[PDB]
């Protein structure tokens, strides 16, 4: 009831946060100058370094940088989800009473987090940002969670909340976000069906929600928990790894600092090629002494995730299945997660639904956080 209630985004890769400020939602961009911040938290022997400096420094710091907490939230060490996922992290991850616990080292002292308090730090990034560009405290505030999430999962995301020292007014779903960004919470005095195609960093998620009186009614869900961004960048990994082979005679395979580092140079020339037809990899000193200048070309990146790019559509054909609809039933089809503004995807998707036209207007890696701000501001008056 005093300052805007703000809408925060806090996904497993990336993190939004925007503000009705009055008649628009304005989607703050943070001091790096980004509108989407990395969910990442680093520790080093002199600070705790949170989004884009956190994110920015990994390759040097692996063990001491944390990533996929949402993966973690809520959840117990001894399942099955936990257990698969912590065999490809840099980190340690610990169990403290059956609660899984991030180690890290802060300033030479060993600590260790829980998933909710990793979550609350990126959660007090975003308000600073906010703070920053109102020129005001920031206390209230809507955070938004997946649509699959239980009743553990949401109140550990609550309690990141509080931590953080926010008044979180009210916990809704994602896909739900999605749907009020644009518009289709008002009443038509009709049954509508809506297939939100959530691609982000790191899941897949598929939702057909049914509006009727301005009442949401998710019908059904599908999609990848390990099927996101990174698996395209990877597959350029690969290919850049073989191409250095080739011309140098060397494998830097095994080098976890080149590999990074080209990792970072690949999700970079991904998102120029959203909008170009090629970019140019320049990574100085790649392996040993030896420069990678190269380039890649939308037609090939395509190529190298053609079988990445259709299996999408399985999950979409199921959720249909799921919720005993048609093609021709869905009223709107919304594009939302970064990895969306690949032209090919929308092609692919596009296809499918034979023409129709998909809802884009709104940066889809800004969309959950859009309706947030909307709703936030509902639940405030100004
Ligand atoms: N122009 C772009 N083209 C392709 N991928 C993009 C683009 N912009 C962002 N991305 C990707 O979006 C993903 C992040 O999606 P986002 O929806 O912001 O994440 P989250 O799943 O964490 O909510 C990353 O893989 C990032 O590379
Ligand atoms: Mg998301």
């Amino acid at each position: 009831s005093k300052g805007p209630a703000v809408g925060i985004d806090l996904g497993t890769t990336y993190s939004c946060v925007g503000v009705f400020q009055h008649g628009k939602v304005e989607i703050i961009a943070n001091d790096q100058g980004n509108r989407t911040t990395p969910s990442y938290v680093a520790f080093t022997d002199t600070e705790r370094l949170i989004g884009d400096a956190a994110k920015n420094q990994v390759a040097m710091n692996p063990t001491n940088t944390v990533f996929d907490a949402k993966r973690l939230i809520g959840r117990r060490f001894d399942d099955a989800v936990v257990q698969s996922d912590m065999k490809h992290w840099p980190f340690m991850v610990v169990n403290d009473a059956g609660r899984p616990k991030v180690q890290v080292e802060y300033k030479g002292e060993t600590k260790s987090f829980y998933p909710e308090e990793v979550s609350s730090m990126v959660l007090t990034k975003m308000k600073e940002i906010a703070e920053a560009y109102l020129g005001k405290t920031v206390t209230n505030a809507v955070v938004t969670v997946p649509a699959y999430f239980n009743d553990s999962q949401r109140q550990a995301t609550k309690d990141a909340g509080t931590i953080a020292g926010l008044n979180v007014l009210r916990i809704i779903n994602e896909p739900t976000a999605a749907a009020i960004a644009y518009g289709l919470d008002k009443k038509v005095g009709a049954e509508r069906n809506v297939l939100i195609f959530d691609l982000g960093g790191g899941e897949f998620d598929v939702s057909i929600l049914t509006i009727e009186d301005g009442i949401f009614e998710v019908k059904s869900t599908a999609g990848d928990t390990h099927l996101g961004g990174e698996d395209f960048d990877n597959r350029m990994v690969n290919h850049f790894i073989a191409e250095f082979k080739r011309k140098h005679k060397k494998d830097i395979s095994e080098n976890k600092r080149a590999v990074r580092r080209l990792r970072t140079a690949c999700e970079r020339a991904k998102r120029t090629l959203s909008s170009s037809t090629q970019a140019s990899i320049e990574i100085d000193s790649l392996y040993e002494g030896i420069d990678f200048y190269t380039s890649i070309t939308r037609a090939r990146f395509e190529e190298l995730n053609a079988d990445l790019f259709r299996g999408t559509l399985d999950p979409v054909e199921k959720a249909l299945r799921d919720a005993k609809l048609d093609k021709s039933q869905i009223h709107d089809i919304v594009l939302v997660g970064g990895s969306t503004r690949i032209p090919k995807i929308q092609k692919l998707l596009q296809d499918f639904f034979n023409g129709k036209e998909l809802n884009k207007s709104i940066n889809p890696d800004e969309a959950v956080a859009y309706g947030a701000a909307v709703q936030a501001a509902i639940l405030s008056g100004d």
